């Protein structure tokens, strides 16, 4: 037969704001003008997850940390 991990089998996503806060709940145009918001809540880590609510130092470090949870957007009738 056939097989091979594939995933990616979505049709819509539909991410949160690109550049938002979670702490307060604002948004930015910009990443870097956000990275200096969050410090008003916390000077840590530029990153930190939602899900598991780790935080992370280099991008790449969450970007494919990310995987451990499920990446769909929300569907609807
Ligand atoms: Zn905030
Ligand atoms: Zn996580």
């Amino acid at each position: 037969g056939s097989s091979g991990s594939s995933g990616r089998s979505e049709w819509q996503q539909r991410e949160r704001r690109r550049y938002k806060c979670d702490e307060c709940g604002k948004s930015f145009s910009h990443s870097s003008d956000l990275s200096k918001h969050r410090r008003t809540h916390t000077g840590e880590k530029p990153y930190k997850c939602d899900e598991c609510g780790k935080a992370f130092i280099q991008r790449s470090h969450l970007i494919g940390h990310h995987r451990v949870h499920t990446g769909s957007g929300p569907s609807s009738g």
